[PDB]
């Protein structure tokens, strides 16, 4: 029951990334997080019944660095992730993804769909419009903008001290969880995921202003399972719903006591949807 870490060289460059299940094969990733092979909560539900690839990107843990910015955009991840799976003679896999990783995952179906067998995506949006909205945190309409942006600029310097850096992630764990026991007990579970500055850098600043595939996800043909937790405050549950109607043969599962992570705040009912997307 542990990840195994991996080394696989490819055509475009050597990844770093951890196996851990049995079953169809499906590739987990983040866009701009870093793994060890303690895992990752949002992955380990699916290696019930899936063998999960929790990828490291360029840029991330012990796979090889960038040589230029570019690499870093999800044009680039997908071509890096089908290298990955090329390299792996695998000829389709699942994608599954939460968050700026769901939002890779949508990317990953309309660069790439015949290449996967479905999509998971969780609590993400099929274009920049999620922090223009009223209910994310990162709408200046929303009461929490302006903490949260002192928040973020805080957390993505290198130089912010150990003990500032502690209180902020727990402020932002507690915004990010609907209930405070289920956080308590969230921290007890093996994880990994540690914010690649490079890769946040490059999604805020280059990538974010021309994020938008909601026509393209129109003529997304693969099976898709959109889920959200109903009081996401980063991605609001509507963005969700919008994904869902948008692709045609999408189901959208409503996590009704989560926020952001409802893979740990409601584990049950998540290993139910895990079991529904096979």
């Amino acid at each position: 029951a542990m990840w195994t870490t991996n080394i696989i060289k490819t055509p475009r460059g050597k990844f770093e990334y951890f196996l851990k299940g049995e079953g169809p094969p499906l590739c987990v990733t983040h866009l701009y997080s870093e793994y060890n092979d303690n895992g990752n909560t949002f992955a380990n539900p699916f290696t019930d019944h899936y063998s999960v690839y929790l990828v490291n990107l360029k840029g991330c843990g012990n796979s090889d660095s960038a040589k230029n910015d570019s690499e870093y955009s999800m044009t680039e991840t997908i071509k890096d992730l089908e290298a990955i799976r090329e390299a792996l003679y695998i000829n389709k896999w699942g994608f599954a993804g939460h968050s700026a990783g769901g939002m890779l995952a949508l990317v990953y179906a309309t660069e790439a769909q015949e290449s996967l067998t479905k999509i998971i995506v969780g609590g993400a949006a099929a274009s920049k419009e999620y922090a223009s909205h009223k209910d994310s945190i990162y709408c200046s309409k929303n009461v929490k903008f302006n903490r949260i942006v002192s928040i973020m600029n805080a957390l993505n310097d290198d130089s912010t001290v150990q003990e500032e850096r502690k209180a902020l992630s727990r402020e932002w764990a507690l915004m990010s969880f609907y209930s405070e026991e289920k956080l308590e007990e969230a921290l007890k579970l093996p994880n990994s995921g540690k914010t690649v500055g490079n890769r946040l850098n490059y999604f805020r600043q280059v990538e974010y202003k021309d994020y938008d595939v909601r026509q393209k996800l129109k003529f997304v043909k693969i099976p898709s399972f959109i889920y959200c937790g109903k009081h996401d405050v980063q991605c609001p549950y509507i963005f969700s719903c919008e994904i869902a109607n948008l692709i045609p043969n999408a189901t959208l599962t409503k996590f009704e006591e989560s926020n952001h992570n409802p893979f740990v705040e409601e584990i049950d009912k998540f290993n139910q949807f895990v079991n529904d997307t096979l």
